[PDB]
Formats: C-alpha cells, sequence, structure tokens
C-alpha cells in the first residue's frame, strides 16, 4: 500500500496512517499529495493552484548540465541558469547532456564545457535539481531527458552496445538463427539491451528519453542513418514495442499509457511521423534541407513503428523539423494535403494524425530550436506568432525555448487561451504523477556507482556486439575460407586496430598506422591484412551567404521545391536557388536584422548539400567534404602491395549505407564485414573463430552511385533502380565448419 518517500525541504504528514509529502506547505493533505486518488483527481487539483506562469513553465524543456566547482574540486554542482530556469522560468523538464564516466588522473575544473561526471556526481546533480524542485511553492518535481548513451562510437561509464542498426542486426541474426528466416527479429536482443539502459538510467535519477528513433534509413543519403535500427518499418515497429514495454513497463493506466513507479524511463519517441524519407538525403536542421518527399506513397509505412510505440503506452512525442511535401491527409477529404510546415505548427499532424487517426493520448515534444531556428514555413512570422502557432497545432513543451513571460504574454493577448495551457498542463503533470516523483524524486548515488556499468551488463553488451558484426563476403582461397583466421602469421593493420591487443592472439604485426610525416611500411610478405575503415564528413567550412560555397553557382542549384500554402515559395526553395539561398542569414524573411546564418559549418553532421549523392567510397575520396579513413588511397597501395587481395579483411563501419564501388577495389577483399561498434577483443574474437558471425543487414547496400540517385526516399532497398542492390536487406554469411 503505502510507497516510500522521501523530503529534503518540504514536511511528511501522516493521515488515515498513511503518509504523504505536503508539498504546498499549508500542513493538510490536498488531493493532488494523496496518492490514494486517481492520477486525474490528482492533476485536477494541483493544476486547480497553479498560477498561469507556474501553468506555463511545464511547457519549457532546456538543457541543464551538471557544472564543477574550481574552489571545492566537486563535480556535479548545479549550474548558474539553475535558478533562473527553476525559480524564474518555473521549468520541470531538462535535458541532461553530461559525459557521464570517471574523469583521468588531473582533470580539474576548469574550461567553458561541460564537465564529465561520474554516475555518482550525475546523482548528486539531478538530487540537487530535484531539492530545489521541491523547495518551489507547490514542490512539483522534475524530469530529465537525454538523448542516447549506451552506444560504442566507431559510452563512458554506462556499458557500451553496438549502435542502434547493430542491435537490429543482432535481433535479425538470431531470428535467422533460429527459424531460418530474417524478417522482424527476435526481440529478446532488443529486451536485453533495452533492460541493462532502463536500469542504468534510473539508478542516475535520468527518467526520460529524447528517443529512441523509430526513423527508418530508407533514405541513404541522410546523414542521421548512423542512429536509425533499420529501413524495414515492420522490424522498426516491433523494436519500438520492445523498447517501450521494457523501458516503460507493460504496466497500462486508464488512458492507455505504460506509467507506472516501474517505469524506468519515460520515451519520447522521435521523430514524427517520421525523419527518414528526406528529399535528396538533406536534413531539416538546415534550411535547404527541409522538404521530406514520398515518392512511392509511403508516409503511412513511415508512421507505423509510431503507431506501434503508441499502442505500447509511449509517454511522450516528438514532431520533426521536416515539412512533408503534397502527403495527402489520412483521414481526410479527397485532395486534402497536409501544410506546407514544420510539423510540429501544423494541426493535422499533431492533433489531427497524431491523436485522431492514430489514437495518442500523451503530450506532444518540439524537437530542439523549432521557435527561433527551424520555424519552417514560418520565416515571415514573429518569435510569438510561432509559439503560439506550435501550442495551437498541438505541441505541448517547447524544447530549447527559455521565456515563459512569451507564453504568460500570449496568453494576455488571448493568443493562447487559458483552456489550452490547462490542457498541456494536464498532459505533462500526469506521467510525473504516474512514476511515482510526487512521491519520491530521489536516487541514492552510491547505488549508481554500482549500476552504472556492472560486469553482467557489460557481458551483455559484449554479447550483442559480437552478434551485431555482419559477414558480407568470405571468400574460398586454395587452403579454405579467409575466415576465419589460422592461428599465428604476420598481420598488417590498418585502420583503428589495437597493436598490442592483435597481437595478443598471437600474431606479429605490422603497423601501417604512421604519422603524417614517417614512411609507411609495405605490406609485402604479410599472410593477412586487417583494414577497419569508414567514411566521415568534413564540411565545417560550410558558409551559407559565402560566395565561395553556398552562394557559388558552380555548386549548382537547389533542386527541392516547397510551394508555400500562401501560394509563393519557400525562400531559396522554388528548385531554381543557390544553396544557401534558404537560410534566413541570405532571405532574412523575418522581422530582425542581420540573423545569423542557421546552416554554417552544418555543425549537427552530413556534407555539403551538392555532395549528399557521393556515398561511393571512389567519390567519397575526391569529394571537398567527405574523407575515407583511413584513405582510399593508402588501402589501395596496401592491397596492391600484399598482391593477392584475398588476404585482406575489411572491417568497414557503414555509417551510412556507403557504396563499395567496383572501381574502388574494395570488392577483391577476401572477407568483408559490416561492423556497428565493437571492443577490439570482440572482433578479434569473431575474425578468430572463439564465435561465428551471424548478423543480418537490417537494411540493403547498392553497388553504384546510380542506385543511390535512382531510388525513393520513402522506399526501401533497390529493386525499382536499375542497378539494384549489392547486398540486399536480411543477409549475412556465417562459418560453415
Ligand atoms: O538533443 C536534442 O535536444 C535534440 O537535438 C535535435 O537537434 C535533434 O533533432 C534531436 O534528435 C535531439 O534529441
Ligand atoms: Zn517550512
Ligand atoms: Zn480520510
Ligand atoms: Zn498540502
Ligand atoms: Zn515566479
Ligand atoms: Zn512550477
Ligand atoms: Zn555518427
Ligand atoms: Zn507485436
Ligand atoms: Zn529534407
Ligand atoms: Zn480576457
Ligand atoms: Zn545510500
Ligand atoms: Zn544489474
Ligand atoms: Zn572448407
Ligand atoms: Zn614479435
Ligand atoms: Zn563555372
Ligand atoms: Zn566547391
Ligand atoms: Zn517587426
Ligand atoms: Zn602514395
Ligand atoms: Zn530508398
Ligand atoms: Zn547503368
Amino acid at each position: 500500500e503505502q510507497p516510500e518517500l522521501e523530503a529534503r525541504v518540504k514536511e511528511i504528514i501522516e493521515v488515515d496512517g498513511y503518509q504523504f509529502r505536503d508539498l504546498n506547505d499549508n500542513g493538510e493533505l490536498d488531493p493532488y499529495e494523496d496518492w490514494r486518488l486517481p492520477t486525474p483527481e490528482r492533476v485536477a487539483d494541483l493544476v486547480g493552484q497553479m498560477s498561469l506562469v507556474e501553468k506555463s513553465g511545464l511547457m519549457l524543456i532546456n538543457t541543464l548540465n551538471a557544472a564543477c566547482d574550481p574552489q571545492t574540486g566537486e563535480f556535479g554542482v548545479l549550474p548558474a541558469q539553475a535558478d533562473n530556469y527553476i525559480n524564474t522560468q518555473h521549468m520541470h523538464r531538462f535535458v541532461f547532456r553530461n559525459v557521464v564516466d570517471v574523469r583521468a588522473e588531473g582533470v580539474e575544473c576548469t574550461g567553458t564545457g561541460t564537465p564529465v561526471v561520474s554516475p555518482a556526481e550525475a546523482a548528486t546533480f539531478t538530487n540537487a535539481v530535484q531539492e530545489m524542485s521541491e523547495a518551489t511553492r507547490l514542490g512539483i518535481p522534475s524530469l530529465f531527458k537525454s538523448n542516447a548513451r549506451n552506444h560504442i562510437d566507431p559510452a563512458g561509464a554506462f556499458s557500451a552496445f553496438p549502435k542502434e542498426a547493430g542491435i537490429a542486426a543482432a535481433a535479425l541474426g538470431e531470428q535467422a538463427r533460429r527459424t531460418g528466416e530474417a524478417t522482424t527479429g527476435d526481440m529478446s536482443v532488443v529486451a536485453d539491451f533495452a533492460d541493462v539502459m532502463g536500469e542504468e538510467w534510473a539508478s542516475i535519477g535520468l527518467r526520460g528519453m529524447y528517443g529512441y528513433m523509430a526513423d527508418l534509413s530508407t533514405e541513404p543519403r541522410w546523414y542521421r542513418t548512423h542512429e536509425t535500427f533499420t529501413e524495414d518499418a515492420y522490424l522498426a515497429a516491433e523494436i519500438m514495442e520492445t523498447l517501450v514495454q521494457t523501458l516503460q513497463g507493460e504496466e497500462l493506466t486508464d488512458n492507455g499509457l505504460a506509467l507506472s513507479p516501474q517505469t524506468r524511463v519515460a520515451l519520447t519517441l522521435k521523430h514524427f511521423p517520421g525523419g527518414g524519407p528526406q528529399e535528396l538525403g538533406l536534413d531539416p536542421h538546415y534550411a535547404f534541407g527541409k522538404a521530406q518527399v514520398y515518392p512511392a506513397g509511403r508516409f503511412e509505412e513511415h508512421f507505423l513503428p509510431f503507431q506501434a510505440a503508441i499502442d505500447a503506452g509511449v509517454s511522450s512525442i516528438m514532431p520533426y523539423y521536416g515539412v512533408p511535401v503534397d502527403v495527402p491527409v489520412v483521414g481526410g477529404e479527397p485532395g486534402e494535403t497536409y501544410p506546407h510546415t514544420g510539423f510540429a505548427f501544423s494541426d493535422s499532424i499533431v492533433n489531427g494524425l497524431l491523436r485522431d487517426q492514430l489514437g495518442f493520448t500523451g503530450y506532444v515534444n518540439s524537437d530542439t530550436g523549432i521557435i527561433n531556428d527551424r520555424a519552417w514555413g514560418l520565416e515571415g512570422n514573429t518569435v510569438p506568432e510561432r509559439v503560439a502557432a506550435a501550442i495551437n497545432g498541438g505541441t505541448d513543451t517547447l524544447s530549447g525555448f527559455s521565456d515563459v513571460s512569451v507564453i504568460t504574454d500570449l496568453y494576455e493577448a488571448d493568443l493562447i487561451s487559458e483552456e489550452r495551457i490547462d490542457l498541456a498542463a494536464e498532459r505533462l503533470l500526469e506521467p510525473l504523477f504516474d512514476m511515482g516523483l510526487f512521491e519520491n524524486p530521489y536516487v541514492d548515488p552510491d547505488v549508481a556507482t554500482a549500476t552504472v556499468g556492472a560486469d553482467d551488463h557489460r557481458a551483455v553488451g559484449l554479447d550483442l556486439q559480437r552478434k551485431s558484426l555482419v559477414l558480407l563476403q568470405n571468400e574460398e582461397t586454395d587452403e579454405g575460407p579467409v575466415l576465419p583466421l589460422k592461428e599465428g602469421g604476420d598481420v598488417y593493420i590498418l585502420g583503428d586496430f589495437t597493436e598490442e591487443t592483435v597481437e595478443s592472439y598471437g600474431y606479429e604485426v605490422t603497423n601501417g598506422n604512421v604519422a603524417e610525416g614517417e614512411e609507411r611500411p609495405s605490406a609485402a610478405g604479410s599472410d593477412y591484412v586487417l583494414i577497419s575503415m569508414t567514411a566521415k564528413t568534413n564540411a565545417g567550412d560550410y558558409v551559407s551567404d559565402d560566395p565561395s560555397l553556398g552562394l557559388n553557382p558552380d555548386h549548382g542549384t537547389n533542386p527541392s521545391v516547397i510551394i508555400g500554402d500562401d501560394g509563393e515559395p519557400l525562400p531559396g526553395l522554388d528548385g531554381q536557388s543557390l544553396w544557401g539561398a534558404a537560410d534566413v542569414c541570405v532571405h532574412k524573411e523575418g522581422h530582425e536584422e542581420n540573423p545569423s546564418c542557421t546552416d554554417n559549418r552544418l555543425r549537427f553532421g552530413g556534407a555539403y548539400p551538392w555532395e549528399s549523392s557521393i556515398l561511393d567510397f571512389t567519390g567519397m575520396e575526391a569529394a571537398e567534404s567527405w574523407e575515407v579513413v583511413p584513405s582510399l588511397e593508402t588501402i589501395q597501395e596496401v592491397m596492391a602491395e600484399v598482391e593477392d587481395p584475398s588476404k585482406v579483411i575489411l572491417h568497414v563501419y557503414f555509417r551510412q549505407p556507403y557504396v563499395l564501388d567496383e572501381e574502388s577495389g574494395l570488392r577483391d577483399a577476401g572477407a568483408i564485414l559490416a561492423g556497428f561498434g565493437m571492443t577490439d577483443t570482440a572482433l578479434m574474437d569473431v575474425l578468430t573463430g572463439a564465435y561465428a558471425p551471424q548478423g543480418k543487414l537490417p537494411f540493403a547496400l547498392a553497388g553504384t552511385r546510380e542506385a543511390i540517385i535512382e531510388q525513393d526516399s520513402d522506399r526501401p532497398g533497390y529493386d525499382e533502380t536499375e542497378d539494384g542492390a549489392l547486398y540486399p536487406f536480411g543477409y549475412g554469411l556465417t562459418y560453415e565448419d
């Protein structure tokens, strides 16, 4: 019956033999403090006593990182803006972005940066914010969200798993190992991962997530394919279902939300209705990439994973920045299309599709910076006008917006009704009640130390690392298949292999990784060449209003067209404009005089927009804003030096679905693997045969740039291209001894 309580500011009262937190400090048991009552009655009572500004503060969510004190040496103290956000803006939702890890030897507090914090220091920080929250007039608790933390970057003290697509590759591979088929996957793999994450996140007082991503990698030119699970909507739907059930629980409320005190992490699924199908792969963080296009008419396949998570009870939904171009309204009158504005401003999307058509009963969380930076389709509108349009469109909380006074001002100007603010307040407050946070919002920092990165948790991650690896090619030689490796030999390594780790398996290693000013030993005479390679963007020089770049006629024109709902094309988006002409620094269609460029330095990722279709390794080596690592030139020298290329093992990190073009010579390697993030001993354990590979690709790979240029950005695979796929979805070899 009686749930545990903890209070550091307010007092505990007991009534009818039960104890309660007196959060308004009146000395009596209000219904919102009365945990015996159903949540709607607790919310109604709480919303009844809030001032307008306290209600409007709930509609903001902003970065609140732990800081360090240069004079005490303590890490995990409150930042400067904590007092403002909690006490002046009345916020109770925050994004925690610090790396959680143990700092080296010698690290002292200094610099503008975001300090690294241990698990115990992270818990101390979030407790302190909860302490400051309880100290407010009604002592409403706070909720921290974060992006993903448990993935190897090819994190910190959290237990390390492969990237999202590696988890899907492992799930498909274990289905095929049990059934013979690779369709929707073995979801015990996903549940095992989610179980470790939920336990570790909750132990530091991190009870929400910006994620996971249900977006589909149907457009290989989209730089965010690196954080998608799959291109296939039905596998994605099965994964989102399992993530909600495991992270939120299977216990549903009467509203149909999987929210209980058993909820370890409440998910804010992103990015609705699906960020995958970007025109030319250009991303809507950037002005030139506002458009999402659906040439194969698959808009409904893309919100199918969201559908599945909504039914499993997911807490929260984040719309993407994108603009849906000419999309028929689901369940609407004939000839109706969705507005050509960003998703969070469209009542048709957030209230119509998400709530009315799909039945979502939770709250809606904007993506970060839609108001000031990415108010797509609202370029001429003011900031207050943009706030009202997102809130009235169905968006309940604004990520990256700080200023509660703008919402109160919009109320006094009758641009947002108080009935709408009450509705947002209800949706935002209910999960905090249902998750037990009004009763006890604190955590034990020392239990975090014993939980984050536990040995058994790390073991689960290691298993999935080994099961994510996909064997794509393993050529038969006179002495048998290239893989697994034989015992002993001379091994040449290139790329991110640790020499002593490879030596430890009983090989003599020659390291081709030399600095730019030293000569590289030849690979001649090696029994094996281990190359670990990938490609990266190097687009930090991009400037939208620079005639050398964004305004350079030699870079061509942006083919993307978006006709505004007023009848005029969006700036720089008429299909004839220079790439940089869509940036507000160029068009200046707002209220405000020389606006900064939003696209400068492409700081979120992605190549130069004129280079977004160069996904082949040969093209990428020559491209201005792509880089092959190690260089394709060095790789090609090395493969010639060994003379017999079947002695070369390529381990490739397909950050995007890169194209192994025949001109590049990479297909002459004896073995090719796709890796999604592993320790060196996990990969050496598979290469040397202690374990056999079993992963299967959760997206198809193409063989030509033409297939890249021809495929439909909203359709999976390459079956409609002339050249087709090099490797299809669900493909992957093993050792057959
Ligand atoms: O972390 C954030 O605030 C968000 O940043 C935005 O740029 C991304 O679109 C979203 O996926 C992140 O969750
Ligand atoms: Zn007191
Ligand atoms: Zn009573
Ligand atoms: Zn009270
Ligand atoms: Zn105030
Ligand atoms: Zn408040
Ligand atoms: Zn990445
Ligand atoms: Zn199911
Ligand atoms: Zn786009
Ligand atoms: Zn009035
Ligand atoms: Zn303790
Ligand atoms: Zn454990
Ligand atoms: Zn054989
Ligand atoms: Zn030696
Ligand atoms: Zn020219
Ligand atoms: Zn150029
Ligand atoms: Zn003005
Ligand atoms: Zn050379
Ligand atoms: Zn496609
Ligand atoms: Zn051709």
